[PDB]
C-alpha cells in the first residue's frame, strides 16, 4: 500500500521534468532509493540496460561502496537472459539481481544488490522488488490508449505472478443526454495509478473503462460505492446511476483468471476489439 504512494510520487516526478533529459538518467536516484527502501538494502546500484541486454558497466546511481560491476558475473547474466530477479542460493560477490523489465518485456534497467541484511533475504522481499520493478520500468516508458493498454498488461502479470488483484469497471453511457457529462464526472474522479478510456463499442455506444489497478474485491465496492455518491451529488439523491442510461460491467482481474479471460470480457462482452485494446 505504501507501493501507491511511491509510483504516485514517481509518476509525478516524471511528469515534471524537462525533454532536456531521459527520464531514467534523471530518475536513477529516486528509483534507487525507492528499491533500497523496499528491501532494505545496503549495498547496491542501479545500471541501464543495453538494446543487447548487457548492463551499462557504469552505475547511474550507488549506495554504500558498491563495487565495479562485473558484466560477466553469472547471476547478472542470467537475471539479464530470462528478464527475472535471480538470487544467490541461500546457503551460500552480487547477492540478488533485480531486472527492471516493461510490459512488453524489454529491460530498462538492472539493480545489483552487494549487500542486504541477512533477515531480509527472503521471498517476500524479492516479490516486492520485483512488483516495483516492474512498475517502475513502466513509468520510465495512442497516449490515453497506449498507456490504458501498458497498465491492463501490468495487472495481468501482478495477478499471475504475484496473485494482486485488479478490477476493470466498463461504464456504457446508453442515454446521449447525461452521456458528456457522466463521463465528465467519472473523469474527475480519477485516482492516480488509475487509468480511463473513452471508446465506442460495436453497438456505437460510448464507453468509459476504468482500470483500478492494485484493488481488492472490497476496494473496487468502496470505489463504486464512492461513485455513487458523487453521482447523487452531481444529479441529485433522487436519481439512480442507471437512471442516467449508464450500464456498468465489472470484471476482477485475480490469480485465477486468464488473458483469454479477459479478452472475453473486453471484446465478446464489452464489445471492444484489439486496435482498441491489447491483450
Ligand atoms: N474519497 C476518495 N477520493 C479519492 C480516492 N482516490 C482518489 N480520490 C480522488 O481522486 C483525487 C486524486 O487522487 P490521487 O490522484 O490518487 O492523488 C491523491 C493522493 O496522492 C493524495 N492522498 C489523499 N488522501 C490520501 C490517502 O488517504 N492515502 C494516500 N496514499 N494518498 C492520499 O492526495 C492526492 C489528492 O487527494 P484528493 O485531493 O482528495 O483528490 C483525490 C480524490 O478527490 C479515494 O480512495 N477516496
Ligand atoms: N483504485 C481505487 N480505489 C478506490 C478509489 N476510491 C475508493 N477506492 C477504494 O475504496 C476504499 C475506500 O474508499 P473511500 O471510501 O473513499 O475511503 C478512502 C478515503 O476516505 C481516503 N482517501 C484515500 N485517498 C484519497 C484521496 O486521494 N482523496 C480523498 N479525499 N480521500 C482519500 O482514505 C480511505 C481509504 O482509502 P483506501 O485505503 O485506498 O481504500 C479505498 C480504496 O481501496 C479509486 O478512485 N480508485
Ligand atoms: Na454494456
Ligand atoms: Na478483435
Amino acid at each position: 500500500q505504501s507501493l501507491r504512494s511511491s509510483l504516485l510520487g514517481l509518476r509525478q516526478l516524471l511528469r515534471e521534468l524537462p525533454g532536456d533529459e531521459a527520464p531514467l538518467d534523471a530518475l536513477a536516484e529516486t528509483v534507487l532509493a525507492l528499491l533500497a527502501q523496499y528491501g532494505s538494502l545496503r549495498i547496491a546500484g542501479l545500471y541501464r540496460v543495453r538494446h543487447d541486454r548487457t548492463p551499462e558497466p557504469q552505475p547511474l546511481a550507488t549506495l554504500g561502496e558498491m563495487p565495479v560491476l562485473d558484466a560477466d558475473d553469472l547471476l547478472v547474466r542470467t537475471c539479464l537472459e530470462r528478464g527475472e530477479l535471480v538470487s544467490v542460493r541461500q546457503e551460500l560477490a552480487l547477492q540478488v539481481c533485480v531486472p527492471l523489465v516493461d510490459t512488453d518485456g524489454r529491460i530498462l534497467a538492472l539493480l545489483a544488490v552487494e549487500q542486504m541484511p541477512f533477515f531480509v533475504f527472503n521471498e517476500r522481499t524479492f516479490s516486492l522488488l520485483a512488483i516495483l520493478a516492474g512498475h517502475i520500468a513502466d513509468l520510465l516508458q495512442d497516449i490515453d490508449a497506449q498507456r490504458f493498454s501498458q497498465y491492463l498488461k501490468r495487472s495481468l502479470l501482478d495477478a499471475r505472478d504475484h496473485g494482486l488483484p485488479a478490477c476493470l469497471y466498463a461504464f456504457e453511457l446508453t442515454d446521449a443526454r447525461y452521456g458528456e457529462e457522466v463521463q465528465r464526472l467519472l473523469e474527475g474522479s480519477q485516482r492516480g495509478l488509475d487509468v480511463q478510456l473513452r471508446l465506442r463499442n460495436d453497438e456505437g455506444r460510448r464507453v468509459l473503462l476504468v482500470l483500478l489497478p492494485l484493488t481488492s474485491a472490497e476496494g473496487s465496492q468502496g470505489y463504486l460505492q464512492r461513485l455513487r455518491i458523487l453521482f447523487a451529488e452531481r444529479f441529485g439523491q433522487a436519481r439512480e446511476l442507471e437512471s442516467l442510461g449508464v450500464r456498468i460491467r465489472q470484471y476482477e482481474l485475480d490469480a485465477g483468471n486468464d488473458r483469454q479471460a479477459l479478452g472475453h470480457f473486453l471484446f465478446n462482452e464489452c464489445g471492444l476489439n484489439d486496435q482498441q485494446v491489447a491483450v
